[PDB]
């Protein structure tokens, strides 16, 4: 897919600003979501996983424990007509990252390992080459 995955961001970072209201977050997570890039750098920012998990909560992407929900996540991918295999990989990547990612005292940090491992898998999968503008907007790049 690749495009469908960017494109499906109808509300995906629209609602960042609601979570940024609700949790009084700062506005640099707007960079953190905007194409992870790098090769293997877990960004130092931590409030990002809080915003991520807030979105995943509102989007019913997770079970009420915090494991991801395969079919509920799949329904988000089906919206534009993703690839069946890409949609299933982006689920299995969770099942892989969580298998490595131990535990943490803070569910934002718990998420962030998995959250970064997701963008890592997409990178080594050769599904994020040089396209840029994946989640975000262009509002005087400076």
């Amino acid at each position: 897919s690749q495009e469908v995955m960017k494109n499906l961001s109808l509300n995906f970072g629209k609602a960042l600003d609601e979570c940024k209201k609700e949790m009084t977050l700062t506005d640099a997570i707007n960079e953190d979501f905007y194409n992870f890039w790098k090769e293997g750098y877990e960004i130092k920012n931590r409030e990002t996983g809080c915003a991520i998990m807030c979105l995943s909560t509102k989007l019913n992407m997770l079970d009420p424990e915090g494991n991801l929900h395969h079919g509920n996540a799949m329904e988000f991918a089906k919206k534009h007509g993703a690839d069946e295999t890409m949609a299933q990989q982006l689920i299995d990547i969770v099942h892989g990252c969580e298998k490595s990612t131990p535990a943490n005292d803070d569910k934002c940090i718990w998420t962030l390992g998995v959250a970064t491992c997701f963008k890592a898998e997409i990178h080594k999968l050769n599904w994020a080459p040089s396209m840029d503008v994946a989640v975000g907007e262009i509002l005087a790049e400076v």
